[PDB]
């Protein structure tokens, strides 16, 4: 089990999350119908996440707060598209919440997801439901509920992914174009890919590069 996440474990989460998103970028692109069906959400999120990953790999730290500053900076100066901007804002708020910590427990992990949701909603002038914002929000609410009785960050992250997937599968019930075309939200799918990589890293595993 994982009771605390130090800066290197967070770096691994970032690296494996980035790799899993990269592997799925074409799939996420194939779903992009909203706002414009320009087929680029996966590429946009991948480029954004890659900018964060590259900064992290070049500047590792045992201290999670310092590593988060590095990740946040990389995302924010490489954010591409509506989805990449939102992704960068989710993680800006997440990392700000832990800036002074050396390691975090499951409760602070959950609180940091929630802080990211708040930052991202405030950054978008006209939020629309059925989107990456909804999936992030539902994931963070699940994280808070579960972490209150779950010390193990692996078990917590597994639950977050279950609930984030339920939210993603519900996106067509909130956003008409998704139901009419027959897809889930592309931004939300990209976020799930990052979270799945987070889980691999928490388990000490590696995402195979495609
Ligand atoms: N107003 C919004 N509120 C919430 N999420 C949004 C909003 N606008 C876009 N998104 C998210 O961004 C995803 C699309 O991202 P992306 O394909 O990178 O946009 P884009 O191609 O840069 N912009 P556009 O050409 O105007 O569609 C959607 O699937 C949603 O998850
Ligand atoms: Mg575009
Ligand atoms: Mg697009």
């Amino acid at each position: 089990m994982i009771s605390k996440i130090n800066g290197k474990l967070f770096a691994d989460m970032i690296i494996q999350g980035a790799q899993n998103l990269s592997n799925n970028a074409d799939l996420v692109d194939s779903l992009n119908v909203y706002p414009v069906p320009d087929g680029d959400t996966g590429t946009n999120m991948n480029l954004t996440m890659t900018s964060g990953r590259e900064e992290v790999e070049n500047n590792l730290s045992k201290n999670i707060g310092e590593l988060g500053k590095t990740f946040s900076k990389g995302l924010l100066m490489g954010a591409r598209g509506n989805s990449g901007v939102i992704l960068s804002q989710l993680f800006r708020g997440f990392c700000k919440n832990i800036e002074s910590e050396s390691e975090i427990n499951s409760k602070l992990l959950a609180e940091s997801f929630q802080a990211g949701v708040e930052t991202a909603y405030k950054a978008v002038m006209k939020p629309v439901e059925g989107t990456i914002l909804t999936v992030a929000k539902d994931a963070a609410q699940a994280a808070i509920e579960k972490a209150n009785n779950t010390e193990d960050c692996i078990e917590l992250m597994e639950y977050i992914i279950v609930k984030a997937n339920e939210s993603l599968e519900n996106t067509p019930n909130l956003l008409a174009v998704l139901k009419e075309v027959g897809v889930v939200d592309s931004g939300g799918k990209g976020l799930l890919c990052v979270y799945e990589g987070f889980l691999k890293a928490l388990k000490g595993e590696k995402v195979e590069a495609k």
